[PDB]
């Protein structure tokens, strides 16, 4: 039912920016979403990036989740959450920790 823009999608959607743009308004406010959607890719996909990975259960195991997806494929969409939390890609090396360290190839 909610497996794409409305609720329980969060891989399925950050598998394509064509996707992430139907889960879009959850994240940036543009399309369609649920308010209890938006609540849980919010604090997840922020911990993705700079915003806090070991925070609660959901979302570690969703930074983990979507750290994999959007790295692997979905790379300028990255760039744009770098830009929205520190633009300065200070903490390139945090996210050089949780990919690396998780085992997301990236080169070093």
């Amino acid at each position: 039912y909610t497996d794409k823009y409305d609720k329980i999608n969060l891989q399925e959607i950050l598998e394509n920016k064509r996707l992430l743009e139907s889960y879009m308004d959850c994240v940036l406010g543009k399309g369609k979403c649920t308010p209890e959607g938006k609540e849980l890719k919010d604090h997840l996909q922020e911990a993705l990036e700079t915003g806090c990975e070991k925070c609660t259960e959901a979302q570690e195991k969703g930074a983990e989740t979507s750290i994999d997806y959007l790295i692997k494929n979905e790379l300028e969409i990255w760039k744009e959450l770098t830009a929205h939390f520190d633009p300065d890609g200070k903490w390139r090396k945090k996210y050089e920790d949780r990919a690396k360290a998780k085992g997301i190839v990236i080169p070093e």
